[PDB]
């Protein structure tokens, strides 16, 4: 630290409160301005778990945890270690959710880099303007898919910023290295257009040449101050914005996207665990998706990588899959369109054309189902039933967020499932007890499991692109740690108190995966991964800021 | 400003938040670190007023008000300039007092200068610290008797800074030269020496030569660093420091102690108003403190000044005022202590001793009972049906503090004596209604009505030292502005809501009478003392942090 | 000191160069950037003095020198300290003097404030961007009357730098507090404006109320900033706008002119010094003034009152008094313009008209003779052989400076009057050895004898305004230290080489004088005035910038 004196305090990356010790007050200015009791982070955790427990209402929770962040960044995370389970529903969904539809009513400091169309040509003076010299990673979004909120504009600021949290809560990613940005053409939201206290441009989307050369911009930008091996990830955009930069920048930039190739991985990871209490050939495996955009593509796509990684052909691995959305099953000469990606699991029409999702389930009779509609409970309880009686054991997966979004609730899928369904939701639910006397505790399928993990090793090896195959590898890394007994418990991923472990064990598995393929570039090539990875997490315990005094000889 | 980029932001003293124009941005670095949208301070006030709508209790809008100082300071004063008598409550009595209390659970920022006992012969130290040049105005404490709760040691910090919050919202006095400075020699409070988040020394206090030493090293300090002429209010010091503190320095220092001073002014000011109504001849005037400490002294000795300076001798006035502490009536030669300053109110034992302060009531037949006992509710309904009995219009000030100190409520006075009193308090109560339609709405004898507007003419006219004269004349400006018609409604003060012009005016007065009695150094002399004034009191509007830029010729 | 690392190294006011201590190195973040050779100040002032011994001309020893208060400050001050008398010529005049002639060509950093008639209506924005907050003086000049140079413009800014030099290493007035000023509002040099390194705008001088508007609003500014009472020392203005400055201002701010002033009361201390060895009744004493402007019109009005103090009355004195200025003789009806100043001293045509300052001498036969036209030699040999004749002891003031535009050198002097002159000088001579071996050692008559001394003193005793009184005590107090010894050498002066203690001698006067009169309105008073003055002497003596570090019981 260059700084001393009160700027120490004002700054939440270096501010301890009455953490500073006594020696570290005098050399540093301190002294005087902070109260004379020297307490430890153990203390100040304290107090903040004896304010939370008297908090009534989520939101509330929310804003003074995120402002902990503004004040006391070591606090902040050390809160969110002591339990991120319990402060997880908070801080991530379906919380942030309710955040960021608020964003211009709970403000009180900004946080991240917003980048406006207004902006256009003088991108990188806006990056210049940003503290922190030795950025690693950004999350960026432009607010178009909030979840299954839809167009929220800026006020999906929320989610970069929750997503970063993450980053660092869970793989120990530094704080200081991470970049929260929103790009702002305007919003079509029209509720926020005529919201006083909204916090972008009054205007509708920009959807011209203007939109992709401010995108192109910003990457340029970006990389140039920062380095080409900064990872870049995209969150929340619309579906067409989506595929089309993930596609454009793969190749050219450390980039992916996480609606599409993050919630890919950890559900297949989900499928993979399913497939310890089922066992059945993956050849009768039928998949059938509701909804078939950013997620369902992105599942999809992986799951043939592992059918054909096992034996299948594309081909052939394809076409045990199917796909539903919001005009009707996805056949070949529709009338409702159908995009690139959407083609390889788009088929003929079968005898009859299901009308609702429930017929489809029963003409189809799959024996997976996973929902990414955003649009509500859509796996009504005939869907439910339907899937009891054509399966022994029915995979559901209600993977919509946040929680008024889900396909059906935990409660809705076991009690009417007689128990027998492997059940996985994007958004928390906790353990169910049937009349019976059986409980079952329900693993969430979000992909909060697979980017922290993934980022992790793709900064420490220097990686330069992303390939699919690398979320295929951290499915793997995902499921190998479920152990038999956490199967029993109804769990198809490992539990969300282990996350933080989770992670990394997801990262060491993919820095092998990376050194071992070639696509790594941090010399020397450390002998043990395991080592190398759990060295360089960043860690939420205080750190002297006393200058280095010594006696000489 | 010497200062660019995020730390304008991270400086309350600096942060516009949104309010930053696009200029401002631009020219200092900011574009990109807060959203595109461009606010008001309009828009920020209506932000704040609809979450406090909100929210439940008192302490948790004090958390939130207060936390705003340590964001926007612009925005902290437009708060309370929007509704400062709603506020009131809630930054001051008797809200302020719960805040002490639980000062370490609440805790997020530090707020002043904090000095110990353990930095004895470093004080100048501690004081360089501060980052603000100009002080000019300093409300100290150590916390040992912090309004009527008793010894509260280093949670009494909330004073100081309460205090301060109110030298800006009602006098203008400039924020960044206002300075809350806390003494820190221990605490005897048992419950705060096992509290976990107590932040103090954990030690009972020192009351050897050491605090004197400290005391003493804190005034050239604070005077070395920033002038002789710097204003020093002692606040809430214990009542044997209090006096001998105010005695050893107000001819060396500019300095007063705002409970014995400032309550001596407020409360005479309530008795001036109350001849307004009364016109009873002083000869008929007998007053009885229940209570014979700082507040009670300092105001038996200005009444006492005023019927000199009306024409009666020291040793008559003298005679009307009596005093009941917690050992009884001060009667000469009692078995109870009676100190130098209580000895002029100590007079040779009635009749009969009063037991209780009811018969004290019934044998001395007061016409006025003023409570600064800080005990509870003494002035119980049967003291309070004496008053009403001796007196066709008893006089009645429960003006201890908070509330739940306070010697009887507004309620309960008025209905007691059907209407017949004249009351006033501490701490706030709403406007009473009896059974017969009457209305009575009283009036708060808080010294807040003082202590800003006398601070704003000692600064403003380089005052060297502070007599009790210039209370005096206080008291009488206070009361000058009093409207018959308020006077009407029960009121023997100005509406709390008109606090700042009513400082203003106290300002102006103090300063014509500062400069006529020639205790004003500040040259060339104003013209006219209120345009003076006026120009100089500091504004809650933003100010524009744009550079000078201009062509040249 | 808010600033640690590199930025302590780059300003020359706390860099120490290799005198940092081991553990200020270590607790201030420059381990590692300086040797590791801990030196003293001693070992700096060592080289320093090994490199000037090398050096050959004047001006490269200026610019090595002032150097080192771009670097150093403290060694800066230690070396003029090691040897004032050997540098004076140096730094002061007439060095100095050829130093402004090039500012331009030598300049390497800008010293002091720049403001420009292109700033009009900006002036305290510019005093605002002064880095240091607590000013106590200012020396002021818009270069129209650089030393008897002449019109320099901007190039004279080397002027105000020089006087605060002396301000510091005089009186030991601290460096961080002085502020030289440059008005730049044009020069009619007509070489400057055709010089590419000229550093001012390139138009004549703006003669018009503009000019006056921009004085007034740097007054104002300058004020306004730092206080009413700052102190404001006009240096080398025209002789128009001197006079009237001066007049306009002296009662409305702290502020005098040090070349009508300040030349007055050393002139008038040689004078009363050559009393010492002269005598002879004041009735006979008749001076001749080489000049009429600002200095010989100051010298004329502290002569008068010197004599007013004695018995003669004004009309009386200003009889003895007689001026000769570019057009001739001052005579009542001459053709030549007489102003308000010179009237007093404009008689009555003699005998006959000279034509001559030779012919004014025989025809008038002064006793004294003062030069202050800074137009070069024009006391000839025979002027002072005229004077040797019409005298025993000869009193000849050559004080026109620099040594070129002097009006006589002392060889001259001393060796055309056969050593029986009382000669003084504003530029250095070294001592003169006639041809019979008797030796005379010159005085140097210059306002640096006063200045340094009545700044202290004003700026100690808080002064406001400065009447000519203080001068005259000025005078008197620089005499009166003048021993018998030191008279019997030639010197009309205390010798140079103790300069420091000559200046704080004259404060510690100045000071009594100014409290004793009701001037002072620092309080309270000092009892001991000597000790008072001693004690705020700013030292050049390296100070310790260790944070207080320290065991807590
Ligand atoms: N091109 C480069 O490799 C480069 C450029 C500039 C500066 N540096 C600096 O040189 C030092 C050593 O380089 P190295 O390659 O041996 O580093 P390393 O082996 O420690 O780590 C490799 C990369 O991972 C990053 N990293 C490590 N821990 C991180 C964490 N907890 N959170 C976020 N990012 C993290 C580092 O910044 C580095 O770029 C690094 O500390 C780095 O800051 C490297
Ligand atoms: N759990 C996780 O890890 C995770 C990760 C990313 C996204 N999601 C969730 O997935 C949902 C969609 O995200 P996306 O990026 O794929 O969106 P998208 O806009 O790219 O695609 C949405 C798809 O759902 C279909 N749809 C809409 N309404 C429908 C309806 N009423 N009935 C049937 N189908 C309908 C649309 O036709 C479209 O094909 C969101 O709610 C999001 O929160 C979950
Ligand atoms: N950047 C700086 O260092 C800076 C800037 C502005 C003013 N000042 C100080 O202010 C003084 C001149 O002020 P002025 O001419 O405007 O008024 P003034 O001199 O008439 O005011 C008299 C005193 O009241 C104080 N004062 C005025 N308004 C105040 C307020 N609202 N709150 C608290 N204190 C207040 C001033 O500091 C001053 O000491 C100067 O002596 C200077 O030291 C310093
Ligand atoms: N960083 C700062 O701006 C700073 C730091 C320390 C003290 N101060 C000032 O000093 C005053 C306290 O009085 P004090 O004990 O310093 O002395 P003092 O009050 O006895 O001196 C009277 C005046 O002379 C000035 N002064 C003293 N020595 C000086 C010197 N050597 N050179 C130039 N000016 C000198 C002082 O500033 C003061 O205005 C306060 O009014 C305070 O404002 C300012
Ligand atoms: N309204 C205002 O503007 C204002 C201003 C300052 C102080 N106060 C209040 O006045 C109260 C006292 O403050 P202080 O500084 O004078 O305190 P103090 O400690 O100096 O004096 C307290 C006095 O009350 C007496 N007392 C205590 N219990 C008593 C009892 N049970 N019966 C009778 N007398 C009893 C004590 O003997 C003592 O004489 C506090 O509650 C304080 O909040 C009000
Ligand atoms: N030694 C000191 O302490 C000290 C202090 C201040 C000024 N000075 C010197 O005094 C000199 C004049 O300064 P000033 O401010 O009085 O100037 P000024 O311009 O106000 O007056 C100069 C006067 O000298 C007269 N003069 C010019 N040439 C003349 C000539 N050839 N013959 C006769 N008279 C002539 C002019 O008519 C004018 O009246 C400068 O050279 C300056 O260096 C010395
Ligand atoms: O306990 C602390 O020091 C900080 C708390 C907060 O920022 O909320
Ligand atoms: O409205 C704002 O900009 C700030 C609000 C806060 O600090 O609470
Ligand atoms: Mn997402
Ligand atoms: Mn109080
Ligand atoms: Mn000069």
């Amino acid at each position: 630290i260059k700084e001393k004196g009160k700027p120490l305090m004002l700054n939440p990356r270096t501010n301890k409160g009455m953490a500073f010790t006594l020696q570290e007050r005098q050399m540093l200015g301190l002294q005087g301005l902070l109260p004379p009791k020297i307490e430890t982070q153990d203390i100040q955790a304290l107090r903040f778990h004896r304010n939370l427990k008297k908090m009534t209402s989520p939101l509330e929770k929310y804003i003074y945890i995120m402002g902990i962040q503004e004040r006391n960044e070591k606090l902040f995370y050390r809160i969110l270690q002591d339990d991120i389970e319990s402060l997880m529903p908070i801080v991530y969904t379906p919380t942030v959710g309710l955040a960021c539809s608020q964003y211009g009513h709970i403000f009180r400091r900004p946080k991240g880099l917003f980048i406006s169309i207004s902006d256009r040509g003088h991108v990188r003076s806006i990056v210049d303007n940003w503290p922190e010299n030795h950025v690693k990673a950004v999350v960026v979004t432009d607010g178009e898919r909030i979840l299954g909120l839809g167009d929220l504009g800026v006020y999906g600021m929320g989610i970069p910023v929750g997503k970063l949290c993450l980053y660092t809560a869970c793989a120990g990613i530094r704080p200081d290295r991470c970049l929260p940005v929103c790009i702002d053409v305007g919003t079509d939201n029209i509720a926020l257009l005529k919201d006083p206290f909204y916090m972008g441009l009054y205007q509708k989307r920009d959807r011209t040449q203007q939109y992709d050369d401010l995108i192109d911009e910003f990457m340029k930008a970006i990389t140039d101050r920062y380095g080409r091996n900064t990872l870049i990830q995209f969150e929340d955009f619309g579906n067409h914005n989506a595929f089309r930069f993930l596609r454009k920048y793969r190749e050219k930039y450390c980039t992916f996207n996480d609606d599409i190739q993050g919630t890919a991985a950890v559900a297949l990871a989900g499928l993979l665990a399913a497939q310890k209490v089922i066992s059945k050939p993956i050849s009768e495996h039928k998949i059938l998706f509701l909804g078939a955009g950013e997620a369902a593509l992105g599942i999809a796509n992986l799951i043939v990588m592992s059918m054909v990684e096992n034996g299948l052909s594309e081909q052939e691995a394809q076409k045990k899959i199917w796909m539903f959305d919001k005009y009707g099953l996805l056949v070949k000469g529709r009338k409702a369109k159908i995009d690139s990606y959407q083609e390889p699991f788009t088929h003929s029409a079968p005898e009859s054309i299901p009308d609702t999702f429930e017929d489809a389930v029963n003409i189809l009779k799959p024996s997976t189902i996973i929902g990414v509609a955003g649009a509500g409970r859509l796996f009504t309880p005939d869907v439910i039933r339907a899937m009891a009686s054509i399966n022994e054991r029915p995979v559901i997966f209600a993977l919509s967020n946040p929680t008024a979004q889900a396909e059906c609730t935990a409660e809705e899928a076991y009690t009417l499932t007689e128990g027998r369904c492997l059940f996985a939701s994007g958004s928390p639910f906790g353990p169910v007890k049937l009349t019976d006397g059986r409980v079952f505790t329900p693993g969430q399928g979000n992909n909060v499991y697979i980017f922290p993990g993934v980022a992790l090793a793709v900064i420490l090896c220097n990686t330069r692109h992303i390939s699919d195959s690398v979320f295929l590898e951290a499915a793997k890394a995902l499921t190998s740690q479920l152990t038999d007994e956490e199967l029993a418990q109804g769990r198809l991923y490992p539990p969300l108190a282990n996350i933080q472990e989770v992670s990394i064990n997801i990262a060491i598995k993919v820095t092998e995966y990376l050194y071992a393929n070639k696509m790594a570039f941090r010399y020397p090539e450390p002998e043990d991964k395991a080592k190398y990875v759990k060295e360089r997490t960043w860690r939420s315990e205080y750190d002297s800021l006393l200058p280095d005094v010594y006696e000489w000889p």
